[PDB]
């Protein structure tokens, strides 16, 4: 039993809800919130820009130190950093950004990072400003993640189409 509430169940292990991931994380304070990161951990917009804003830029400060030490992530890769006031940990996951010409096949590799965590709050990887089809992203999520994932979809109109088209 967990404190995730109001989710529609899609599979044994995948759940979904129309919700602002920022407001969800503050309410639940999950063990892991997933960020839709880029390789530079520059949290300028999208889910990443919103989460960082909610941390009063502490996420960005921590991220800049991480990059200065370790260099950029790989597309499809991840790192675990602090969750600040939103969660215990933030799993920064880099899905391919179609608006940069990045290979969409790397989306499966990106979702594989979720399997290292028993329970996560997460957005659809490569959706929104990363330019991929959110329906496809949901399919890859369901077919790749085996741990318990609570997907937050910000757009109510997008949320309804995702549910209404799920096979
Ligand atoms: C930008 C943002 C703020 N809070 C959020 N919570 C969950 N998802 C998000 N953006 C990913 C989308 O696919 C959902 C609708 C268009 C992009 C956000
Ligand atoms: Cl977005």
């Amino acid at each position: 039993v967990n404190s995730f509430s109001g989710y529609l169940k899609l599979t044994d292990n995948v759940y979904i809800k129309n919700a602002d991931i920022v407001e969800e994380a503050k309410k639940v304070k999950p063990t892991v919130v997933v960020n839709a990161a880029n390789v530079y951990l520059k949290h300028g917009g999208g889910v990443a820009g919103a989460l960082n804003k909610a941390t009063n830029n502490a996420m960005q400060v921590e991220s800049d130190d991480y990059i200065a030490t370790n260099g950029p992530l790989k597309v499809g890769g991840s790192c675990v950093l602090s969750g600040h006031n939103l969660a215990k940990h933030c799993l920064h996951v880099v899905g391919p950004n179609v608006n940069k010409g990045e290979d969409i096949q790397l989306l499966k590799s990106a979702y594989e990072n979720f399997n290292q965590h028993e329970v996560l709050l997460a957005p659809l990887l490569s959706a929104g400003i990363f330019g991929a089809d959110p329906i496809h992203s949901l399919r890859v999520c369901v077919d790749t993640v085996r741990t318990n994932v609570y997907l937050a979809v910000f757009d109510k109109n997008l949320y309804d189409k995702l549910v209404s088209s799920f096979l």
